[PDB]
């Protein structure tokens, strides 16, 4: 009858946050209609009004990536999440599956499929790597796969991948396209029907500025072919394309409950949405330009050096920079945050070690925050070691 | 280098929202401490402020559980998703697994393990039915499982199955138990360890109040035993365990990056499980009796029949009334909300179209929203037909 553990004296202290200035390669600060949204009350998970609201966000991602495709939907989930989804329901244990392994991107996105039984074809580059539309015609003319994966913007090495033509080329394959679009989406121009993208996908915590843990998902109707006629069922069921795609009203059947949809969630990222709609793709990525531009100067003035040589492969969303020889970077990062309350990183995955990483990202891709970090960086470079 | 889809008209109006006093079996309405951590800033996601944060997520969720289990964290997704998530790291393709199919959620945990590729065993019951622990020392003797599923707040028929001894039980069978808590989680008794319970999750939209999209899970030593040491890798990449246990500070080994956790989601998680333990387990235990206790008097007043025969096995969280005959019910639902704005809901999975159902959870607990809804399904009655 008695109570093993007593209430926690940390809960019974205020909630308290620091102030931080995110400039890493996500999440970002939210601005105040995205905060405010999150404030929100809550109103039902399967209210006409939810419907809505579900419907205007569909909209919003359909804009968003330039597409029509019926099949368009956000992912109850973190960037992972999507991208777990589009390979779980995608691929059958025994197709084939080509991935551009130029970052943490393509890894994850082989360690799942290896996952879920598949025959995975690790397209190695080193960190830097955007690989040859030379590279990729032979590759998939090799393996013959149903599926190819490549990072668009690829956050882990600063990349920024060309897509032209791969969508043309792949379906004189028969062979469907899988594009992340995390990092690029919003920051760099991309066109899903233009380009003939099969299955793309965005996640909400980067140039959107909405908080993380939602996704976004579009499929062109091959996919839809290949997902609705599969022989095996996903192994997933909280993913699963065919509930998710009925209660995302998707189909010509009413929606059935399936999972609770992150209701306060919806209501922030429709914000993000209503935002670069009223702004526009093209001023967006022309803003992410010039910032990123903007910023690439202020670096090599520093006598820092970009880690991506040719300019017309950065990634305007995330810059990566070279690590300073004879500093210890854990240093140049800590005193950046210690001194400056500013948030960079450092390397993931391949990149570890390698590099530093600064993200500029929707309302935060601005002019003066890249001064803030050239000038937290600068007084870092006086007094790391 | 021309855009085919235009900035949606529906996103260039500003986000409003109805005023829902939601009665249903979740989500229900926001306390004013949690609508205000939503509307916070961001921090880093890997920052040492998260990091605390997270730690205080962790006390609260093995407070609420009663337990001291290392293994306990948040998973960054729906209750579903915490399911799958105990689901896909305990069953081996090939294990044995026993489910008791009271209600719907006895029965996504038997599609989720069907998916999976297990033994799994479906003892059906009658929705009302609360398994007794003679069908189960039965049950689970014959199929010799390695693994039993048991709903606690069944609230697709408004059951309350009794815990005890079960494991006890199944530890005897070198059998773990797993219990399925969304709804019953701060309602009703519950201790993870005195019951020996092996995995227990929960979800964040009932009884804390907070909003849907996280969830909560604990696994025992033994559970920790059998992931830590399965042949096969878990089909799911999102949801590892052995990643999300390093990411939340459950290992020996420094946190790596895995997924971005719902930093905004937690902040108002975190809120949810401070204020429960200001009032106090056994405190919130009472109000949801004593509110459920007095919900049924006015139900039955009104000429209503509770669904559930037998009071002690009522959940007091969720309410489930047989349906008026004579009556369409969806008009009793809809007049509730379009006269009241007022959500109550109906059936779900086997339930479907026999019953009512009103949920009493948290901050929301209270003899004001019973005499409210009370006033509302009496007026239904009086003009829906
Ligand atoms: C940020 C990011 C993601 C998202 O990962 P989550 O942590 O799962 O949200 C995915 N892909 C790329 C290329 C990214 O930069
Ligand atoms: C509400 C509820 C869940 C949660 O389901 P999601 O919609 O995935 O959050 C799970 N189990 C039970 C018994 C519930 O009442």
């Amino acid at each position: 009858h008695k109570l093993l553990v007593t209430p926690p004296k940390a809960l019974l202290k205020p909630l308290s946050i620091p102030n931080q200035l995110l400039l890493g390669p996500g999440p970002s600060n939210l601005p105040p209609r995205i905060m405010a949204a999150g404030g929100l009350q809550m109103i039902g998970h399967m209210s006409k009004e939810m419907y809505q609201i579900m419907d205007e966000i569909k909209e919003g991602i359909q804009y968003v990536f330039q597409t029509r495709n019926p099949l368009t939907l956000v992912i109850s989930g973190s960037g992972h999440c999507a991208l777990e989804a589009a390979l779980v329901n995608v691929l059958e244990p025994g197709d084939s599956f080509l991935v551009g392994a130029n970052g943490i991107w393509g890894q994850r996105a082989v360690d799942i499929g290896e996952r879920i039984g598949a025959r995975v074809h690790p397209m190695t580059k080193d960190p830097g790597g955007h690989y040859t539309l030379q590279e990729v015609e032979e590759g998939l003319a090799q393996h013959k796969p149903v599926l190819l994966f490549l990072t668009h913007g690829e956050s882990s090495t600063g990349v920024l991948q060309p897509l032209d033509g791969f969508g043309e080329l792949c379906h004189r394959y028969k062979c469907l396209l899988l594009v992340d679009s995390v990092a690029s989406l919003g920051g760099t121009p991309l066109y899903m029907d233009r380009q003939g993208i099969d299955i793309l996908y965005s996640g909400s915590q980067k140039a959107l500025n909405a908080p993380p843990g939602t996704s976004l998902i579009s499929f062109s109707d091959k996919a839809k072919k290949k997902m609705y006629s599969r022989k095996t069922k996903p192994f997933s069921f909280y993913l699963d394309i065919k509930w998710l795609a009925n209660f995302w009203g998707c189909d010509d059947q009413p929606r059935m409950y399936h999972h609770t949809i992150p209701v306060i969630s919806l209501y922030s990222l429709r914000e993000s949405l209503a935002l670069i709609a009223e702004q526009g793709l093209e001023n967006s990525w022309r803003q992410h330009r010039e910032a990123a531009a903007y910023l690439h100067g202020r670096l090599q003035a520093l006598g820092l050096q970009l880690f991506v040589k040719d300019p017309a492969l950065r990634l305007p969303t995330v810059t990566t920079v070279a690590v300073p020889a004879g500093y210890d970077w854990r240093d140049i990062v800590s005193y950046v945050m210690d001194h400056f309350d500013i948030e960079i990183m450092g390397g993931l995955g391949p990149s570890t070690g390698k590099v530093l990483r600064i993200g500029l990202l929707g309302c935060n891709a601005t002019r003066e925050n890249v001064d803030r970090v050239t000038e937290a960086l600068r007084a870092a470079l006086q007094h790391c070691p």
